């Protein structure tokens, strides 16, 4: 039994960024990872989505080429190209991470850790056993798909791990869901030239949102080409001579329910949601708390209901952000190696930016839940709907909106959110000044910067 | 003699802000405009080179075209296409002012205004004369050019007013100066095809701003094609039989001069300074102070030596930004008529951003300002320089650079400074937190948005 300071379950953002930490502190850390160094944000997330949302925003501008005095640029994107780039440079930060690990002098141990029956808390990893005062689980979650007992053929859609793998863009695609991750997928596979189509239970996507935001982004993707299928679901798919064939309820509310089929469908990707990845960890053995969907229970401080075990990252199932899972395990590794007790991640505030067309960018409370926290009677708003100056050539249009929610007299900026031109590089300084405390007054004592979106979030009225 | 309570020459942004926001104020106000209101920021200014930038932006873009899949888009930009819808979208402003002036129900007075030498300061416009008890000068300034005794042929060069009146792109084009509009001009001249040389009298383009960017952005000129030559001033200026030829001498220290002719030259563009435009306004009548260049001279309440007379924006000569005019004439109209007292603009952290490529953004102290300010073992720098993962597939390549000033102990933040992709978008919300005296564990603590440039500026080590 080999031990260590601190041991890692999980080469993602969340177990990188605290082993680092803790190694800086003198830790002896060791990471064990079963698949790919940096995990979901390096493989199938924020990197590989990110390259494919600026070669989506490629698409749109060729678009109003010829508006600005430009040659109309005439065809066929190759998905291939950029697919072979995009894997290259994902293939780039394996190593990258890889050496950050190595320099930092922490251990690699490669394989699938699950826990044993040993008192003390112990794992094996491919048949060594291996110990430390502090594990760290940070397992992270995987993509959720429907039972065949439920929906028969759910199995012949993808999710979001197979849409990185696809070689060849899509004729028909199909995406089930309503979250930011369906909401970007449609808007990619439809700039790029894919006959688009979004299947959402409501009438609105991004419904956690603030509600400008969830009508704004819905029209916004109308607009764009996608076809938003409302309350709609999937009943069952089957594999047709040419593709797949879709058979969807339509159930609008104050109408009689419709069976539609939708035909010669090449890609059906499933968005509905993320499941933790903590089934084959032997949770069980030890007593470690999960929630009935295997989510592990964590206080504030990220420990699990077992002393000198703790969780960080999306297999607690809370803010699934890459940057939430790193600043969690950060404030950890302080905790743990620098004995600063009240280390830990607050978890208000956090900024959001959603990849779509135009970018969403929101942070803090929506006017709802300002409405719940301080009362009807103490939350402002102020608003603005515009058309960014970009467009003022264009005869393709998009707008700019933007919402700030403000409580008490002292009008405290408790919620802001956005969608438009430019929002998802506005957010970040926004977001330190909300953090802070600021109030309209402070927003307001900001001189402008002129011409620019970002102007108009402090000039208010 | 028509009396008002608030009479305003000059009807660019700090005229029209400061009567607007007078007239809601209760003020019956009169804003005077001798040519089209928008003045400056509207007709030769902001607007119309944002609109000049965008389209610059457009042609890098479309060099990463054949990187991202798409086909090559072959060619010829043609400028006045642009030039003509850029045209109707200042007319379009005009228009909109025009309205926003009378639904206010301030009156415009067409013509050029002059003091009298009536004792009660009073103004005469077409010979009809005006009075109030408060009377704002903003009148703004103008290009500076060189005399021909001087700089013999300086009068064959145009100002960045001729730059928007030009119907083609210039085959060959000189730009004479260092500042920020000399930067801006070079870029989207460049960018849009011309063969340029940008002429700067030292090593490096805007000095003033914080050595980091100095450095950077001369270096990203000459990448991006623009031939910057150093140590070089103009001789002289001569009408060739095919363009214009400019004899420069070049003095490299360390070196001998060395004169040199640049032959067909089709555009070439003074960008040395501008001077304000107080000299037909008959200040002399009422003793009013300007100082040597023309300025007007001013207390921090925007105050001239004459009780009853104040003057506002580019005419003062201080910090020559449209956003600065409007601020000032802003807090004045709520001085006057609100009796505020204690109402005025703070001059300090005011946030800029230069329109290059890729464009700067800048608040608060450059290094060596705040090395002046607190003592060198006072001042804490942090700095970063990536490449944006925008051109992890692209061939053609652009930097970006942070840095940010810290002092004292708590390492309040004192300066930002940077030049990368999405920098223009970036500033404002930090620009909030600056002014509200953060300090870096505030930018510490607020939690990053991946993946993004901006996150850089929240996770400095
Ligand atoms: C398509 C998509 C797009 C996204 N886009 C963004 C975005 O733009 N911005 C953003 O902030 N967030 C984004 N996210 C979310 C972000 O990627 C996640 O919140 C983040 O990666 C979670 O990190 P983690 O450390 O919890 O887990 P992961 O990064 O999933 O790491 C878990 C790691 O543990 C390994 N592992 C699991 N079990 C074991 C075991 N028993 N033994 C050994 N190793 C094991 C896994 O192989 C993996 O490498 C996106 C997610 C997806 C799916
Ligand atoms: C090429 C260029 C680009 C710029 N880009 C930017 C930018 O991107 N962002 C930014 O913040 N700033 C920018 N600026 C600077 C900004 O435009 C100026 O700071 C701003 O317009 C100054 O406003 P003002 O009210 O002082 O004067 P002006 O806007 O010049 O207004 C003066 C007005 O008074 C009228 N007038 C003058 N004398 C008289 C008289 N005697 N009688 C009657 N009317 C009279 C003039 O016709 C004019 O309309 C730019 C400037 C230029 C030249
Ligand atoms: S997609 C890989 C992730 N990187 C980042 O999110 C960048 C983080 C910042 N550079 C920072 O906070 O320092 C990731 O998983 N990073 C893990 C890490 O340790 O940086
Ligand atoms: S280019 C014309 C100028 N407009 C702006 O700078 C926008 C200002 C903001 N909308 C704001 O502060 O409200 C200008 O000269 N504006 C004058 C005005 O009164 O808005
Ligand atoms: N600041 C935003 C909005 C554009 C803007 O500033 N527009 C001004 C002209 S400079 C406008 O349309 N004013 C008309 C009005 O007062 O509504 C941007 O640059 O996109
Ligand atoms: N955040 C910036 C920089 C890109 C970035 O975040 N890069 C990470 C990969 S996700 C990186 O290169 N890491 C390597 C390192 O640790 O230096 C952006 O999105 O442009």
């Amino acid at each position: 039994v080999a031990s260590y300071d601190y041991l890692v379950i999980g080469g993602g953002s969340g177990g990188l960024a605290s082993a680092r930490r803790a190694a800086e502190l003198g830790a002896r850390a060791a990471v064990v990872e079963s698949h790919k160094l940096g995990g979901t944000c390096v493989n199938v997330g924020c990197v590989p989505k990110k390259v494919m949302w600026n070669t989506a925003v490629h698409s749109e501008f060729m678009h109003d080429h010829a508006d600005y005095g430009f040659p109309s640029c005439e065809g066929k994107f190759n998905w291939r190209v950029i697919k072979e780039k995009r894997d290259a440079y994902v293939s780039r930060l394996n190593a990258i991470y890889q050496n950050n690990l190595t320099k930092s002098h922490i251990e690699i141990i490669r394989g699938h850790a699950a826990f044993t029956s040993d008192p003390k808390p112990t794992i094996e990893v491919s048949g060594k056993k291996y110990t430390a005062p502090h594990i760290l689980i940070a397992t992270g979650g995987m993509p959720s798909t429907p039972h065949e007992s439920q929906i028969p053929g759910a199995s012949l859609g993808i999710t979001s791990d197979g849409f990185f793998q696809l070689e060849e863009l899509p004729g028909r695609s199909v995406i089930v869901g309503a979250g930011y991750i369906a909401v970007e997928m449609a808007g990619i596979l439809s700039a790029l030239g894919s006959k688009t189509s979004l299947m959402i239970r409501h009438d609105k996507v991004l419904r956690s949102f603030d509600s400008m935001i969830s009508t704004n982004c819905t029209e916004e993707l109308e607009n764009a080409g996608v076809e938003v299928l409302k309350f709609s679901q999937v009943k069952e798919v089957k594999k047709t001579l040419s593709g797949l064939e879709v058979s969807m309820v339509t159930a609008v509310p104050g109408r009689l329910p419709v069976m539609t089929m939708i035909p010669d469908v090449d890609c059906l990707l499933w968005a509905i949601g993320r499941v933790p990845n903590t089934k084959d960890l032997s949770l069980n053995k030890l007593g470690i708390q999960t929630d009935d969907k295997g989510h592990i229970i964590v206080d504030e401080f990220q420990n699990t209901n077992v002393k000198g075990i703790y969780a960080v990252g999306d297999v607690c199932g809370k803010a699934l952000l890459t940057p939430v899972a790193i600043a969690a395990g950060r404030k950890l590794a302080h905790r743990l190696f620098e004995y600063k007790e009240d280390s830990k991640l607050d978890y208000n505030n956090i900024p959001t930016v959603v990849f779509s067309h135009p970018p969403i960018g929101t942070v803090g409370l929506t006017e709802d839940e300002a409405i719940h926290k301080y009362g009807i009677e103490n939350v402002k708003t102020y608003s603005t709907s515009f058309t960014p100056m970009y467009h003022a050539v264009t005869k393709r249009k998009t707008k700019c909106v933007m919402k700030m929610v403000c409580a008490n007299k002292e009008e405290k900026v408790v919620g802001i959110h956005m969608q438009g031109l430019g929002c998802d590089e506005m957010l970040q300084g926004f977001a330190v000044a909300v953090k802070m405390g600021a109030t309209k007054a402070d927003f307001d004592n900001t001189v402008a910067i002129h011409p620019t979106s970002s102007e108009e979030l402090v000039t208010l009225r």
